[PDB]
């Protein structure tokens, strides 16, 4: 059957850590005092949680409270451990506390306040300079978590929280994140549709950090071309067709052939034959100010079928695209 695959970076990071670092199931949670926090306003509800603006009365400071809808104790211990492991890293949201909600009878995670503005609200009106700035900020977070043996697996605009006033950015919702263990098969039902990598859409389970680099490419493509979403499928099948209509079918077959993967036969009446399009195709009078040779070279190196050929976060940080961005 399928050919095995392994990350080309940070391959062995968890194999060398102590069990406690990755054996999240065996994590003993440390509970604070729910009384410290007063909920103020419901901000959002997803499939797995409700998010509240709250205040910590024991210091008067604003926090964000995420009350975990019941899902699976593993997934709850998973997110908590990952957040503790990544706490303090560049541009990672900071878990401040964990308390029991008395009404829900479930864990509530308390995070340090971020402004109520996700990236999707602003990423379509940014200057060329700011797209690069904020991409580099996102890259800091991704390389950090990948270096720590963790893939986010749900990179998308809504999961990027941005304080555009203070030019600050946080990567949030680590509820789908997982520890990378070389040779391990993962669930392909992660990420939002538009941001799903081809590996997920062809049901290839032995994926890695590079999945996140595909989603980041989908965000970049959407910002520089002002097309939201860039790959707009009506379902998971058409999503791959949408990608094929840009990257071409010959490279898709080369990919699945490399990994000895067999597409769903559903694809035969739907996929057709498509050439690789040149990126200049998606440039027009309304986005040309956001497009440059460097942008297009960079995007090209992110948006590749073969998850092994994509730029890593760190390589992405080296790209000439970021040379105009002032570094701290
Ligand atoms: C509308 C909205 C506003 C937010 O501030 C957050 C979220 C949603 C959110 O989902 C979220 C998830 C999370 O894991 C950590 C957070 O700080 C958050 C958030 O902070
Ligand atoms: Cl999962
Ligand atoms: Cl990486």
């Amino acid at each position: 059957g399928p050919v095995p695959s392994r990350a080309r970076v940070y391959t062995d990071v968890n194999t060398h850590r102590p069990r406690e670092y990755w054996d999240y199931e065996s994590h003993v949670v440390e509970w604070g005092n729910q009384d410290d926090y007063q909920l103020v306003r419901k901000l959002g509800r997803g499939k797995y949680s409700e998010v509240f603006e709250a205040i910590n009365i024991t210091n008067n400071e604003k926090v964000v409270v995420k009350i975990l809808k019941p899902v699976k104790k593993k997934k709850i211990k998973r997110e908590i451990k990952i957040l503790e492991n990544l706490r303090g890293g560049p541009n990672i949201i900071t878990l401040a506390d964990i308390v029991k909600d008395p009404v829900s009878r479930t864990p509530a995670l308390v995070f340090e306040h971020v402004n109520n503005t996700d990236f999707k609200q602003l990423y379509q009106t940014l200057t060329d300079y700011d797209i690069r700035f904020y991409m580099y900020e996102i890259l800091k977070a991704l390389d950090y978590c990948h270096s720590m043996g963790i893939m986010h697996r749900d990179v998308k605009p809504h999961n990027v929280m941005i304080d555009h006033e203070h030019r600050k950015l946080r990567l949030i919702d680590w509820g789908l994140a997982e520890f990378y263990h070389p040779g391990q098969e993962y669930n392909v039902r992660v990420a939002s549709r538009y941001f799903k990598g081809p590996e997920l859409l062809v049901d290839y389970q032995m994926y890695d950090y590079s999945l996140d680099m595909w989603s980041l490419g989908c965000m970049l493509a959407s910002m520089i071309f002002r097309k939201e979403p860039f790959f707009h499928g009506h379902d998971n099948y058409d999503q791959l067709v949408r990608i094929a209509k840009v990257l071409g079918t010959e490279d898709l077959y080369d990919y699945i052939d490399k990994y000895n993967i067999e597409l769903d036969p559903r694809f035969n009446d739907i996929l057709g034959r498509h050439s690789r399009k040149r990126w200049e195709r998606f440039v027009h009078s309304e986005n040309q100010h956001l497009v440059s040779p460097e942008a297009l070279d960079f995007l090209d190196k992110l948006l590749r079928y073969d998850h092994q050929s994509r730029l890593t976060a760190r390589e992405a940080m080296e790209h000439p695209y970021f040379y105009t961005v002032v570094k701290d």
